[PDB]
């Protein structure tokens, strides 16, 4: 019983390919998910990053369901690994392949997944079957649109690169916990590790803003919003990778957000104009 | 019309896996072939090596044909690339996979190839279809058993490693032609390149021998057979790789053979006892 299938908009994925090539090593061992409404589900990839971080690439409107699916009108949630064990098959690698003509993903019994890839020469194809076994990993990203007032920071290229150079030169063989804090009194965020610190000041926006709109901005000055002092102590490896993964040239630039729920999020803030169906971020877990 | 299929003895390939892992980068872009009798065909992989060399791994008795094939009793010859263009599918990579449970290759119209792989979890599988388009590359290896008297050389580990160290330290960015010659008068083989040479002497066997049996031997002395002076001028890149590819620890050790037909062959001479169904060599083309 073929309960649910979807056709993959490969043309859309091509335009987004650059984002996938930048995060590919981090997501090779990841989890691929198909979730949201049965009508227009989201395609997303997740994977751990360093000791306590979680990457999430989420692509809306890249899928069209096949007519005659049993379970409709409500939601959908299929979660599997993109690289099945033993295999030489990486879903996202092939979904984003350059020489890909068409692609589809089917589900059936919710324990099995079939991905069909059709290559350039209108002749070569691959049909990979596997198990849907990552039900524990939820699609917990394209959410929490309300609330607003959150403590967030957006650093420019110059400051952002300088912050990264500094971070990695503190790195050793073993991981360390970095405490990141934000002062509302002084408009300052400090990175503290071992016995050294990095201080960065920012211009706080008076006007009440939401998300990142109205903080760009990032030409030569560092901007931020803060309503309570914040303090987080996250994994250094996760931080480096997070800041490196969300810096996608011609696409995203890192933004830090302090969630009410102990979580520091590194988010790719769109620098361009063709990443509307895409969200990229890394949740840094409190250590 | 499913004209011809074969079941792959993965258990046998496992025991041989070590040979495949050593030549994998050289064969990634290679050609896979199924040839010989329809009853027991040979599985082999070919690929160029440097500017003018041809690697050939050939495995006998690793295949069992499926009952009901149209064309029988006579021979078979199917030649395709192991990495189809655009794909993330390498036949040999998956045929030799560790977590492989079973595998089969089918042919049908002689233009199409299907390889079915079944992984460890008796659940994951891959079905890759492609085109049989390398008809020009013939299976020209497990042949020429007669003739005999050929000029051949077998160097020990010490001499062989010293020869390789010397070769690669002559290497530059650009390739050069190395002339390799053999003197019957003096039992000596010399490697000449640019303006430097390496001289190696060997003990020639009186007793008339065939193939490599009766020249092993390779404990601490270099052995050889020569009936006419030989001179070859092959590609240096090809020579290095050839000597490096045919040196498989616990399996093969390089042997040089001067064929009557302008061709210098670098052959993996079995060092062990479990490589009976396998032949590995590289044909060095005259430059």
């Amino acid at each position: 019983d073929f309960h649910y299938g979807v056709r993959v908009d490969v043309t859309l994925l091509s335009k987004i390919r650059r984002v996938n090539e930048h995060i590919k090593s981090a997501t090779k061992t990841g989890v691929v998910q198909v979730h949201g409404s049965a009508c227009t589900p989201t395609l997303s990839v997740l994977s751990s990053v360093g000791t306590a971080g979680v990457l999430g690439l989420r692509i809306k409107n890249a899928l069209t369901p096949l007519v005659g699916h049993t379970e409709g009108s409500g939601d959908v949630s299929f979660s599997f690994r993109n690289t099945s064990v033993g295999s030489g098959f990486t879903h996202t690698r092939e979904l984003f392949g350059a020489n890909v003509l068409d692609a589809g993903i089917a589900f059936y019994r919710p324990q099995f997944v079939r991905t069909t890839i059709s290559y350039g020469d209108n002749l070569t194809s691959t049909v990979h079957k596997s198990v849907v076994d990552q039900k524990g990993i939820l699609p917990f990203h394209d959410r929490m649109e309300a609330g607003g007032r959150t403590t967030r920071l957006l650093l420019c290229g110059k400051t952002g690169a300088f912050l990264l150079k500094w971070l990695r030169q503190q790195k050793t063989k073993e991981d360390q916990t970095v405490t990141v804090s934000v002062s509302e009194t002084l408009s300052i965020v400090t990175f503290s590790l071992g016995g050294v610190s990095k201080i960065i000041d920012f211009k706080p926006e008076t006007k009440p803003v939401s998300g990142w709109d109205g903080l760009k901005g990032k030409k030569s000055v560092d901007v931020g919003v803060v309503h309570t002092d914040a303090l987080s102590r996250v994994s250094l490896e996760s931080l480096i990778a997070a800041l490196r993964l969300c810096k996608v040239p011609g696409w995203f630039t890192p933004g830090l957000i302090w969630h009410s729920n102990e979580i520091l999020e590194v988010e790719g803030v769109p620098t361009g104009c063709q990443s509307g169906d895409v969200k990229l971020s890394v949740l840094l877990l409190e250590v």
